[PDB]
């Protein structure tokens, strides 16, 4: 459905890119996050009591209860109905509008309440102030969150690709080339209002560690001195796109930093 933030009456969020917790844990945090992509979520119905999954947008992982870790955020492949299904409730005894309804979050199968940077958990009783506001975000933020998810998914497919034949004498070349080109245009400079918007989109990407990601590609391709050298490991067909991909990667990197 819609991409939103979840607030206390500070908001619901995972850690920043490259964090020791591996982005699996969930927290309530205030300050910078409230404007950053890591605190964005989408509600995916399988109205009060109606069962639904809560997906993390940029990582595409799903909120869940685990025997081993309790409340965590789980890979889509392990996101089965029992684990990942929640509903909203008006109260804690035994329809919905943004920025007005106070929502208690319950795990359907266990009856546990979402509760408590402070670490978020699922507890039998929890707290008075557990209720969350569902809060619409800006289009610009949701566009960026979706793009960050997509591009990360793609460059990691590309990286795992390079890794397979590293030291050993099918890569998404077209998708990657297309993705770089689109992002370079996306970060194109323009007027003052367009400038603020650009600085903001750069930032959203920097916090999701997109510089690291692009550099991880640059580093893995720079192991090769020539297209020909690359060919001995990758396709001769893929080596045709080597120079061009490293130029666009350097261009995207430059694009993220500029002005």
């Amino acid at each position: 459905g819609h991409v939103l933030r979840l607030f206390h009456g500070e908001c619901l969020t995972i850690s920043a890119a490259d964090s020791d917790d591996q982005r699996r844990l969930v927290y309530y945090e205030g300050g910078a996050v409230c404007t950053h992509a890591r605190s964005l979520w989408r509600l995916e119905p399988l109205r009060w009591g109606q069962p639904l999954r809560i997906r993390h947008v940029t990582t595409g992982r799903y909120l869940a209860l685990t025997e081993d870790q309790g409340l965590v955020v789980v890979d889509a492949c392990k996101a089965h109905t029992k684990a990942t299904s929640f509903c909203f409730r008006v109260s804690k005894e035994k329809e919905i509008k943004y920025g007005e309804s106070l929502c208690f979050v319950q795990h359907v199968a266990s009856g546990l309440w979402l509760t408590y940077k402070k670490k978020a958990i699922l507890h039998q009783e929890g707290h008075m102030d557990d209720a969350l506001f569902l809060t619409r975000c800006q289009q610009e933020e949701s566009q960026a969150a979706r793009m960050i998810h997509s591009t990360a998914g793609l460059y990691n497919q590309f990286i795992k690709g390079l890794d397979s034949f590293s030291g050993k004498p099918a890569l998404p070349i077209e998708a990657v080339i297309l993705s770089l080109q689109d992002l370079i245009g996306y970060f194109e400079p323009p007027k003052q209002s367009k400038l603020r918007s650009l600085r903001n989109r750069q930032s959203l990407f920097q916090e999701e560690g997109m510089l690291s990601l692009v550099l991880n590609c640059i580093d893995r391709l720079n192991v090769y001195t020539t297209a020909a050298h690359f060919a001995e490991y990758a396709g001769e067909e893929a080596a045709e796109s080597w120079k061009e991909i490293v130029n666009l990667l350097y261009e995207l990197l430059a694009s993220l930093i500029r002005g």
